[PDB]
């Protein structure tokens, strides 16, 4: 069952992403054929060998380098027009690539993203019309990466009331007050940090508590299908004491809350390194927990190939 | 998107199912309805209101005494060829069930349980036979029972290779072995077990580690798509220091090994009261921790309910 795939964006994920469909192009009598890939040096289109591209984008930043292959200057629009995948696949740093996304799913291409913008604000248009138009959207490594919280809410706990969601999903804040706990201050963990490479120049969306909230919001959507009506963001710029404390999200029916917030040393979200985690609470079986990687190039890799499988074998999307 | 189910047992598990079908029939725009429930007893068909036959049961002991029916003795046999469910609903504690599926899948209907044995010795014949009659099988609540472990591994992480699995699955282990540290003898805390339900007359199937055997050779199906070469199954009676000890099933490709293990104050297998844990190693994400409620009418219910929604929906079989 042959699908052919649009791959926008070739960073850390979607290199890592296309080593994973090299290796599994054929995998449930399926065929995934990736026939472009976009980067902000354009799109190349046709033939070519994937982990070519993926040699070519290492090695030299660009895929306009490309050998023996032809580039395009697509806008976002123009992709999805002119090279008409089954499938798109955003593995972009691009805010706003919702409008991209209305596109393809205006033609009935399904969309598979680890992007999470798109999806914390525009979930329930982009459903809308994805359902219209016989397509499915998919975004399980925009929250917790490769780890399959978005599976589990969405695709599982089908006969359950989600009571609430609790989860450390943003790995910086948990490097940053693990230091902080250590001896070092704010200021230089933050600064430890960028030299790292784990947080960036303007640290502002991990430590502020942007990102956390982003994914939230995406925790909320698929557990209640509407918007919070109360919204609390806070980061951890006011963290005095930083033992055993966590950048914590806590989502319940109208009401996201992120913000530091302390835990016991047995407590299933006092999470180490990459990890992150989740508390589910639900009616019939009290609390589900799920914990794994959040961050990486092969991990989110991962989720995002899971969701290509899924958009190809026209998973339904019932949340 | 209307549905017949024929619901096969009505114990605890069925019990809990009548009530949550009860409280969602229509979601997801399906129609859930119980043309069918079968106990020893023999099997009523019809019109009949579901929570009606629920508090019968639950009164008298038996599906009989429902007011204006009258019960068919049917063989499982008769009862998918007059019924004609579309899934046909596994609850009970026949071991010899997958003689009844084999009827139902070669007529093209599809079949939930939440009944051990035959997805642990039958599974590749029963998936063949599936395929075949353009049906699914699904088993959620067979291991971990609602909590969402067979999801997690035969619907996501599509990706991956899986390293192995350890998990503690068997609640009633847990029970005694924390008895057993407390002062109490095996046999002192295998009675009390008795006297609150945890464990039968013959306590066989939980002691020697059958139960977590069948579960381990389940996880083995889904993960590997074949049965393992080799097969160690150890119980708790020659456990002697109970402390931190669990009854610990281990999971890799051609092996399965259950036996009591020792394990630290922090390892997630060391779970209490009804919880279960499963720790999932693979090649791109590492260790992936799930864990919740192991058993209980209302938590196995969910697991079936979830089942029967992806029964009715065609979700694929891709594990
Ligand atoms: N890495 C991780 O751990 C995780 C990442 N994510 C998300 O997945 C996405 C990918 O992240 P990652 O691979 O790490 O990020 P990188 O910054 O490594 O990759 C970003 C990619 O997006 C491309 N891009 C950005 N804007 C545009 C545009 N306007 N037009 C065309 N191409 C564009 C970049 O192009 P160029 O190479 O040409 O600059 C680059 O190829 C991000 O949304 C991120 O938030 C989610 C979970 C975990
Ligand atoms: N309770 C739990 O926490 C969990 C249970 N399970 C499994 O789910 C299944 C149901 O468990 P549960 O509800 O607790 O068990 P119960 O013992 O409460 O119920 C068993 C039911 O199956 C019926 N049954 C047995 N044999 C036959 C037969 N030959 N024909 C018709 N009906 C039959 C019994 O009928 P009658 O009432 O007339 O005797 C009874 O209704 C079992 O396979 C169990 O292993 C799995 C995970 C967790
Ligand atoms: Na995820
Ligand atoms: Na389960």
């Amino acid at each position: 069952m042959k699908v052919n795939i649009s791959i926008f964006g070739f960073g850390t994920v979607g290199r890592a992403l296309a080593e994973i469909i090299a290796e599994k192009s054929r995998i449930f009598g399926v065929e995934l054929n990736v026939i472009s890939i976009t980067d902000r040096s354009g799109t190349i289109w046709g033939d070519f060998d994937l982990l070519e591209a993926k040699e070519v984008k290492e090695s030299t930043g660009k895929l306009s380098n490309i050998g023996d292959y032809e580039v395009y200057n697509f806008s976002p629009q123009e992709l999805v027009e002119e090279v008409k995948p089954n499938i798109l696949v955003d593995v972009s740093s691009w805010d706003e690539a919702h409008e991209m996304y209305k596109v393809a799913l205006g033609e009935g291409i399904s969309v598979v993203t680890s992007n999470k913008p798109p999806i914390a604000n525009y979930y329930d248009e982009l459903m809308n019309l994805a359902k219209e138009n016989n397509a499915g959207i998919f975004f399980e490594s925009t929250v917790m990466a490769g780890t399959p919280i978005i599976g589990v809410l969405r695709e599982n706990l089908l006969g359950e009331n989600i009571k609430r969601i609790d989860a450390v999903v943003n790995a910086s804040t948990t490097f940053i007050l693990t230091k902080m706990s250590e001896g070092k201050t704010l200021d230089d963990a933050i600064e430890e940090a960028k030299s790292l490479g784990i947080l960036e120049e303007d640290p502002s969306k991990d430590i502020d508590g942007i990102d956390a909230y982003y994914k939230a919001k995406i925790l909320h959507w698929v557990s209640y299908g509407e918007p919070p009506e109360e919204e609390e963001r806070l980061g951890i710029r006011e963290v005095r004491d930083a033992r055993n404390v966590r950048l914590v999200a806590q989502v319940s029916k109208g009401k996201i809350s992120v913000k530091p917030r302390k835990l016991s040393s047995d407590n299933p979200l006092l999470v180490e390194g990459v990890q992150n985690a989740a508390v589910i609470r639900t009616n019939n079986l009290g609390e589900v927990i799920l914990k794994g990687p959040g961050g990486g190039g092969r991990v989110t890799a991962s989720g995002v190939f899971t969701d290509i499988i899924k958009a190809t074998l026209k998973f339904p999307n019932l949340r």
